[PDB]
């Protein structure tokens, strides 16, 4: 296929998690990065911000080839939403919920 539409599916198939109570996707808050000039104090905590439309485009642009680079690339996402955000908030909890998906889905992936 390529690295860029079997990832392209992937980001589908992870939009599609919803979340139990609200049905809001799970990728939501992981879109798109934070604007740094509204969110100035995030670009300091977070010392290699990663976004779901990143990926996309890093696996577009010859950035990222192989599949254990965007497992790694995920893997950074999930770690730095853990990091910032409160244990137990639902950001955190989506956090925790997609990568439990992503690790599934690498797995599968065979």
């Amino acid at each position: 296929m390529g690295i860029f539409p079997t990832v392209e599916k992937l980001v589908e198939e992870m939009r599609e998690q919803l979340d139990e109570v609200d049905s809001h996707p799970r990728t939501s808050i992981f879109e798109k990065l934070p604007s740094k000039r509204d969110y100035p104090d995030y670009f300091k905590v977070i010392e290699k911000p990663m976004a779901i439309d990143i990926i996309l485009k890093n696996c577009k642009n010859g950035t990222y080839k192989t599949l254990e680079e965007v497992r790694q690339a995920l893997q950074t996402m999930f770690e730095n939403a853990r990091f910032y955000n409160e244990e137990g908030s639902w950001v955190y909890v989506d956090a925790d919920k997609l990568n439990e998906f992503t690790d599934e889905w690498f797995k599968e992936h065979s």
